[PDB]
């Protein structure tokens, strides 16, 4: 029987309009002394159903779900690794051993995802938690997590843009094809400092991306250039991904030809960060 009294206040991860992200402590139980992130919703049930539903390395767990009073409590394993945004930040570019690493562990969560039927979206780089080895996990399943929020209705305009595929932005229907042209905005992202379409504001920011006119720098291998090329188109159909063979297909690309799956999905590969040592 878990209750919020079961779980001591640590500190505060995360606030928004719509939910609030703490570290705990449990405090009872055979699991007594252990760390947990727990995230509060005032009562959503895409995103408890979602975490119940996933199982796999690269995304977070959910050890525990409950509500009391008006509130929804999903404890969840408590990643100390932070934010795959801050390492981008650090470093300023990836060297491109260091992108493929993090882009080949995601595109293992996104093929699991869409098995399931879940599009993730949006892969900014904030969106990406690390776990304390500095293996990658997928966490961002909740409605918002901004405090200004854009339109009235729904939360795709909230946050930034510059991750999400075209068609979401037009709202004219999308399915799992956004979520690898999305991966290759963070690949962009990684390579050369910055996502691939930016403007001097939101309305310059949307045209460019929906014109989608690639620049490709030219210092980055012939590789990773044919995977961006292929990512980062404007027909949804026609992304490496977007048939049947999914993320399969994109981890058959020459980009990833090093990358052993099955010793990177047992996490048997060394990440390029050690958060612990940082
Ligand atoms: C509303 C407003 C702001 C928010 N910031 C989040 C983030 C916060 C940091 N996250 C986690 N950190 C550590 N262990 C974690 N385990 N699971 C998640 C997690 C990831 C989510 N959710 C929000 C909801
Ligand atoms: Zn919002």
């Amino acid at each position: 029987k878990i209750r919020p009294e079961c779980f001591e206040l640590l500190r505060v991860l995360g606030k928004g309009g719509y939910g609030k992200v703490f570290q705990v402590r449990k405090v009872t139980g055979a699991n007594t002394g252990k760390i947990f992130a727990m995230k509060v919703l005032k009562k959503t049930k895409a995103e408890r159903n979602i975490l119940e539903e996933v199982k796999h390395p690269f995304i977070v767990d959910l050890i525990y779900a409950f509500q009391t009073g008006g509130k929804l409590y999903l404890i969840l394993e408590y990643l100390s690794g932070g934010e795959l945004f801050m390492q981008l930040e650090r470093e300023g570019i990836f060297m491109e051993d260091t992108a493929c690493f993090y882009l080949a562990e995601i595109s293992m969560a996104l093929g699991h995802l869409h098995q399931k039927g879940i599009i993730y979206r949006d892969l900014k780089p904030e969106n990406i938690m690390l776990n304390h080895q500095g293996h990658v996990k997928l966490t961002d399943f909740g409605l918002c997590k901004e405090s200004i929020h854009d339109g009235t209705v729904t939360h795709t305009f909230c946050g930034t843009i510059e991750y999400m595929a075209p068609e979401i932005l037009m709202r004219s229907g999308h399915n799992r094809a956004v979520d690898w042209w999305s991966l290759g905005a963070l690949m962009y992202d990684m390579l050369t400092g910055a996502p691939p379409f930016t403007g001097e504001n939101r309305k310059k920011t949307i045209d460019k991306i929906l014109k989608c006119k690639l620049n490709l720098p030219p210092y980055l291998t012939q590789e990773a250039r044919d995977l961006l090329k292929k990512l980062l188109k404007r027909n949804a159909a026609s992304r490496l991904g977007a048939g049947p063979g999914d993320a399969g297909e994109v981890q058959a690309h020459p980009f990833f030809r090093h990358i052993n799956w099955e010793e990177l999905l047992a996490r048997k590969v060394e990440p390029p960060f050690k958060p612990l040592l940082q």
